[PDB]
């Protein structure tokens, strides 16, 4: 399925517009043209998934990264 | 808890060493230590995290990666 091909696939569907995510991401256009065109993802992101494999609350990672940190939900775990 | 800190936690909290790593990923401890070193996060993982923030189903893209490919489904939507 080539993961370049689905991250295209994606976009289309998405409709999405570089002109956002450029602006948004805080990089040059040229080089969002690139992140598609990559090749292949880095190793970094296989090591994600390693840790994702063992149920690593990997969206709690990325959550904290984004602004809209989660606050006190007053409950213990 | 910048990007390696937490990467050192999750490390530390399973306690995972880089030769039990490096086979089960399948490249060279050498690539690891290179992923600690990294700095900060790729353009392209952000760029991925975005197609996230659309909703897009990426757990499931990878899902499909490994292993035969998993559907069986016949249901409706």
């Amino acid at each position: 399925m080539e993961l370049s091909n689905e991250l295209k696939v994606e976009r289309i569907r998405l409709s999405l517009t570089a002109k956002s995510v450029a602006e948004e991401m805080g990089i040059s256009r040229q080089q969002l043209c690139n992140i598609e065109q990559s090749e292949t993802a880095p190793v970094v992101v296989k090591y994600i998934a390693f840790l994702r494999s063992k149920g690593v609350d990997l969206n709690a990672l990325f959550d904290r990264i984004i602004v809209n940190k989660l606050e006190h939900h007053h409950h213990h775990h």
